[PDB]
Formats: C-alpha cells, sequence, structure tokens
C-alpha cells in the first residue's frame, strides 16, 4: 500500500505530512525500511539535502518525493501525482540530474551490478551496515573480512573506506588485491543512480 517515511521537516510540517496521511490512509512511520514506499524529502522550490533516508530511498527505487506533494495536495484538496513532485537533486548532483528517477525505473540494471564490495575500517555519520544495507540495495554483495572475496573471475572486488574516521590506511593493498576507494563513491554513485569510475576516488595504496 502507502507507507510514508519523512525528511527534514520541522515538527509543524511534520503535522501536515500527518494531517495528509490520516485524509488519505497512508501510514506514516519514523524508520525506513524495505516496505516504505514514500520518501517525503524538505525541498527548495526539488533540490534536498543528502541523507540516509535519501540514500536508501533511492537505493529502493523509491518514491522520493518533495515536501510540496503533500501541501499541495493539502490545497488541492486531493492526493497529487508524486511524478510531478519527485525530487532532482542534492550536491552530488545540482537541480536537474535524476538521481530518484534512474532508480524508480532502473531496478533490471542496478548500478552495483555483479560486485563484491567491503566496506571497512570505521565509518562515521554512515554507520557500516546502513552503507552496507545501501550497497546491497543497489545489486552488490556484501564482504565483511578482507580476505573474504571470491577467488572467482566474475566478480569485481571493490574495497570501501572513510579516511576521516582512522587514526582504513593506505596499506589495504597490502592485504588484498581489490581497487580501495573512499566512501564518496558509494554515497555519489547512490545519489545519482549511476555507478561512478572509481578513478576519483581511488586511494594511495602503498606497495
Ligand atoms: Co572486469
Amino acid at each position: 500500500r502507502m507507507s510514508m517515511v519523512v525528511s527534514g521537516l520541522t515538527p509543524e510540517e511534520f503535522m501536515l505530512v500527518y494531517k495528509f496521511a490520516r485524509k488519505h490512509h497512508i501510514t506514516l512511520t519514523n524508520l525506513i525500511t524495505e516496505e516504505t514506499t514514500h520518501v517525503v524529502m524538505k525541498t527548495d522550490a526539488f533540490v534536498c539535502e543528502r541523507t540516509l533516508k535519501y540514500f536508501l530511498g533511492i537505493a529502493g527505487g523509491k518514491w522520493v518525493v518533495s515536501y510540496f506533494w503533500v501541501t499541495q495536495s493539502i490545497k488541492e484538496r486531493k492526493m497529487l501525482n508524486e511524478h510531478d513532485f519527485e525530487v532532482r537533486g542534492d550536491v552530488v548532483n545540482g537541480r536537474n540530474h535524476q538521481g530518484p528517477k534512474r532508480a524508480r525505473e532502473s531496478q533490471d540494471r542496478k548500478i552495483f551490478r555483479g560486485l563484491e564490495i567491503c566496506c571497512y575500517g570505521p565509518f562515521t555519520n554512515r554507520p557500516t551496515d546502513q552503507l552496507e544495507w545501501m550497497v546491497q540495495l543497489c545489486g552488490a554483495s556484501v564482504v565483511k573480512e578482507l580476505s573474504s572475496f571470491t577467488l572467482g573471475t566474475g566478480v569485481h572486488p571493490i574495497v570501501v573506506v572513510q579516511p576521516d574516521a582512522w587514526t582504513g590506511f593506505h596499506a589495504i593493498g597490502q592485504m588484498c588485491e581489490a581497487p580501495v576507494v573512499t566512501r564518496e563513491w558509494v554515497l555519489d554513485s547512490v545519489a545519482l543512480y549511476q555507478c561512478q569510475e572509481l578513478d576519483t576516488y581511488l586511494i594511495p595504496q602503498i606497495p
């Protein structure tokens, strides 16, 4: 049916979503799950802040719809089409790039097609498991330990790291034969719904 999650709103804005939820029998909740159909983002006149419910909503190929969908529907006294209120961007993508759009559609071809991803080392604003769930949702396979990468030709190993959090290293290459990228690779790739070329995110691996 319809399950809504909400992001970046104030209490008085949450209340309007609540009103809208009651009028149209839409379950409204706090946490985002697979069962959620809609993510309601706060936007400007339709770019939003990159949030966890934003990445996960896109990762699930959901309706990542601007808060304007609600108030306009409240004002026009019926459920408007999500189509005309869907979010277009953030800071990885200004105004137009169609992150959520590529995603609602593409579910056949997922950006992390046949990939083995390892979120290695400490992580901060984005928990290891949230990045893992994100990465899984885009079609990848999660590896927990560097030595657990499949010894088979068909998959490509990637090591995702968040530099700031440690005090990972430049010595991952010493423990495995995988490209090591910064977590921004995952975040952008998901934001934009297009697998980013590892090139700009690769980290110095010391021989
Ligand atoms: Co290849």
